[PDB]
Formats: C-alpha cells, structure tokens, sequence
C-alpha cells in the first residue's frame, strides 16, 4: 500500500545521522531550552542532527530549481530557503525552532540563519479590542496575515531587507516602534501556530521550502501548559510589570483552575479546529511522548 | 512592490522560445484541436514551446530534489514529474493538455508522457443518483477523490503500474470494466476541473511538480460553451446512441435556452465557487481572449 509518508522511530532515525559534527555545547543548549522542556544533548544528536543533515542536502537541490526558472527567463547570493515550524502553544516548537537555528548556522560554510516567530504579527490589543478578538488571541484572524505574507515574500524575492513588528510577552502586546530587521539571510525559519495553513489565496505555507510540525497527545500538551503556567508565577508573572502579575499570588489550585479555563476556551479549540488539521502538509512531524521525549517521526518523501 | 508572480504578454513570452524545435505538423495539431478551438501552429510556437522549454528545464532540477531525500535516506527510472491542467469546462484546457503531451513526448531523449483526464474518476450515474448528485456532475463531490489520490500517489511512488476507470462522454457514464493502464511514465499530465484544489488532508495538487491553469472572462466561456453545445447537435448528439440524442432536434433558440440553463445552474457556479478560487496556486496561467487567442501569461517565480 503506497504512501507519500515514511514513519521512523528514534532507533531508525538516529542511524541517519552520518558524520554530522555536534557543534553545540550543553551551556548553549539550555540557553535555548524553554521552561519545562527536557531536551538534552542526546536528543540533539539522535534527532536534530539527522534533521539538520536532511535540511542541508535539500538547500543545495532546492536552489537548482530556482536556477532552472532563471535560466528559462534568460537571467544574468541565492533565493533564501524558508523553513516553517508549527504546533500548539506549550508543545515546545519555540525551542525546536531555536535549536534548529543554532544547528544550521554552524554549518562549516557558515550561512546566515534568521528566525522569526509570528507573534510580532499579532494585531495590537486596541486593534483586537476593536474587532472583538481578545478572547481569540492566537487564532488566525488575530494575525495580520497580509502583513506577514508581504514580509516572507519580500525576503524570498531576494530583497535587501525586511522589517517585522515585535511582540512583548511581558506586556501581552505589540511594542510601539520596535522592529526586527532581516537583511537577506540564506535560511529563514518562521515559527508560529497556523503558519502551515492553506487558503483561497496564496499564503506563507506556499513559500516554505521545508516545514516542521511538533506533535503530541492533546492531554499531554494540556499537562505541559498547566505546569508551565504554574511555574510562570515565579518567573514571568513575578515581574511587577507583567500584564499578568495578578496570577503570581494564585495558589496551586486557583492557578490550575485559571490555566485549565484559558486552555479550554482559547488554546484547545484553536489547536483542534485549526492547527491539528494542518499536520498532514508538514515535511516532517516530530512526535513527542508524555515525558517530552521525541520517539517517532513522519517524513514526506512525496 | 515584490511579487511571487511575473506577468508576460505574447511578445515577451514568445522571445523565451530559444532554439526549441517545432516537432508538430498541422495535420497532427488539428487531430488534437477540440470543436471550436482556434489554436494554430503560430500559437504552439509562440506559447506552448516556451512552456515546453520551461517544463523540460524543471524536470531535471526537480528530480535532484528527490535525489537529496534518497541520499539522506541512504538509498541504493526516477520519480515521475506530475503536471496538472485545470480550468472550466469549454475553456479548451482539454486541448492544451493534449498539445502539451505531444510537445513533451517529442523531446529528443524521448520520454514516456501519459495523460489522464479526471472524468474517469466520476462516480457512476447510479452512485450519483444515490447521493443525489446528478444535478452536480463535475462538482468536487461527484468525484471519487480518494480513488483519484491513491492513483496519482501510486504512480509517483514509482510503482510498476496503476489503473484508472474510463468515462464515456457518449453514454454520459463510467464504462463498466474499462480501465486505463499507466505503466510508470516519466511525466504524467492530469487534467480536470478542481484538480488544483486544497483541503484538510493531502490531495493531488500536493503531488504536482508543475501546474497549468487555462483562463478567460466568464462571459466568453459561456459563449464558447453555448456555441459548442449548438455545434454538438451535428456531432456527438447526432449519434442515436448518445445519452443526449434528444438535443439533436432542438432549434437554435431551444438549444441556446437548454445550453444557457445547464450553464447557469451547474457549470457557472462550479467555476465561480470552486475552480476560479484555485487560480492563485497555478505555476502558469494561460489567459485567453474572446477570439480564443492566448495573449497574456502569469508565471509563479516563487
Ligand atoms: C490566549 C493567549 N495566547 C497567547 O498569549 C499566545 C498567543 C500567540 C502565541 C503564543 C501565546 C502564548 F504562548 F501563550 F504566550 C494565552 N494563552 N495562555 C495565556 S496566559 C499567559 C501565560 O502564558 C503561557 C504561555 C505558554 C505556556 F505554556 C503557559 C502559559 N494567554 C494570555
Ligand atoms: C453538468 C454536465 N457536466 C459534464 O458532463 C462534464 C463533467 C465533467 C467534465 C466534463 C463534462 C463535460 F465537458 F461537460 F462533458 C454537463 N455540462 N453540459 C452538459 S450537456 C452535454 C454537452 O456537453 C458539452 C461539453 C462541453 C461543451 F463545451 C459544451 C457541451 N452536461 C451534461
């Protein structure tokens, strides 16, 4: 029974590592780890290094394809390779993305590898209040998807620079005047929630040369979300300038109630209605277990 | 203002022809022309030959990409290149597809180029009657899209053969027992209506290495449809075995009434609600004028 997919387990996948150096020290790993994440050097080696090898093979071949079009066109720093990383809140895709960026940037030919999270493209709160969308922050309509598409297009067009706006998780809002400048990289990783989504018109997913989806049982992500929420009381919420400082004095059980409620009404439905439906398109799915461990992968060979 | 697209006119596009031989005689052209079509050798040269050049550049480069994945995978007749041709009924995509197939098969390296129309994947009439779908023949739900996806996947998987069922336009139904065998080509052109469409799960559009969309003003396609309908009275409908023989004795004005009605209730809405929304994804759009002439094109350079 023929398939566009190939399943692996860590045993099979780790084998595919070949002679790929490990250029990442333990000090550096944890400086990319997010609160709650269990990723160790043994996982970089056995999972992210094959992945990095795969990606670097394809970067070369993917550009030949743009060569062909430019040769047709009778034409005279290539077309940036674009990676998308998607997944639910709290699944740890943010970390994956940051790890991936460090692994790729340390290829001996030394490419420039920018990383942009989509949260800088959320509408500011006042704009969200206007549209009646606060209660749906993180859903697709709470993003300026036109702005976001222009940006990625602009970068891939080979343009000299592009700017993105900047979100502050501290203040739960877009930072006035702040901007992230992306000066023509070789690779761009774009990380967000529904970034793999498909539409009537053309969308960023269409621009992706490679894409990555970080998966887990829905019960387990709830678990990680709630724990991280509780942990955030002595972290992010502890700062008296946090938009969410009021949460710092919640007890374990109020905190679990609040966390569960946000999860039930905002984060779970977005996952189910929007994010999860996009899994089938992803070049690679990283499947995590309850203990955070990546033990199965699903690659698109077609 | 940067764009994924490049517009052309026939002047600009024809220039891109380079030294591409014309291996198609006028006898052979018209034997592919459909009732009403105005395509002449001057259009093959100035439009289909650039197109053929473009396609043959990309076939080479697109396979390097599957090489990269197989080299990663540590692996030991390549992965068939898959072209999709979409557009409304009566726009003449059927012809384009057949022309394209003849132009590609006569490349000096002599590749096998199969062509499959999607109509063989319509549900038989009795199955359509069951689902209450006769009045929506040609809409996406009147196709066995699972069967269709299995097929294209099977071919691209590199499998030795795949079978498709066969529709009879004469009898307005699927022919019992008939089958079209596709024995591992180098290129497969797949022609149909919503074939460029996108979904929750993975679909044929995802398997396309190249895609082609044949466009025209909606008023003009109505015009061509109605004329062809009238013309079909002394052609297809003239055969007393035609499911539609009753139409042969319609006068011009009854015939125009019938044709307009079918167009209003079945073919126009499908075009508007489903087909036309898919135009943005197509690698190349062929834009035809009221006189049938291809005078502008839109290529995806990203
Ligand atoms: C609906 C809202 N979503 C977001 O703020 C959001 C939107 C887009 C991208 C990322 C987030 C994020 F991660 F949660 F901050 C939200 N979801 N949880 C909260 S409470 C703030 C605590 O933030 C987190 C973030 C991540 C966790 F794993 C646990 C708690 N809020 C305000
Ligand atoms: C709704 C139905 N659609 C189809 O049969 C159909 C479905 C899928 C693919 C192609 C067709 C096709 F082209 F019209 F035969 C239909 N549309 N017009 C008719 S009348 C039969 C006359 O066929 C045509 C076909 C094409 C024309 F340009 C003009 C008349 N019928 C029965």
């Amino acid at each position: 029974e023929p398939s566009p997919y190939v399943e692996f387990d860590r045993r099979q996948w780790r084998a595919l590592r070949m002679s790929t150096p490990l250029a990442l020290t333990e000090e550096e790993l944890v400086g990319l780890r997010g609160l709650g994440e269990q990723i160790d050097l043994l996982e970089v080696e056995e999972v992210y290094l094959p992945l990095a090898r795969l990606i670097h093979l394809q970067v070369a071949a993917r550009q030949r394809l743009f060569a062909a079009t430019a040769e047709f066109l009778g034409e005279p720093r290539p077309v940036p390779f674009i990676i998308g990383v998607a997944g639910s809140v709290a699944v740890g895709k943010s970390t994956t993305a940051r790890v991936l960026q460090a692994l790729l940037a340390r290829w001996d030919h030394h490419p420039r590898v920018d990383l942009v999270t989509t949260d800088g493209f959320l509408y500011p709160n006042a704009e969200l209040q206007r549209r009646n969308l606060m209660h749906r922050k993180g859903f697709p309509e709470s993003y300026n998807r036109r702005a976001l598409m222009r940006f990625v297009t602009s970068v891939k067009s080979g343009s000299d620079y592009a700017c993105a706006p900047v979100y502050s998780h501290l203040h739960y809002d877009i930072i006035p005047g702040a901007e992230q400048v992306v000066r023509h990289p070789d690779i761009l990783i774009l990380e967000g929630l529904n970034v793999l989504q498909t539409g009537p018109t053309l969308m960023v997913s269409d621009l992706f040369d490679f894409s990555l989806y970080v998966d887990a049982r829905i019960e387990d992500i709830e678990q990680w979300y709630v724990s991280r929420f509780l942990a955030m009381r002595t972290t992010a919420f502890a700062d008296p300038e946090s938009h969410f400082h009021h949460y710092a004095a919640f007890s374990d059980s109020q905190a679990v109630v609040a966390a569960r409620e946000i999860w039930r009404t905002i984060n779970r439905p977005n996952l189910v209605e929007n994010i999860l439906p996009t899994r089938p398109r992803a070049t690679l799915v990283l499947r995590k277990d309850a203990d955070h461990s990546i033990n199965r992968l699903r690659l698109r060979k077609l």
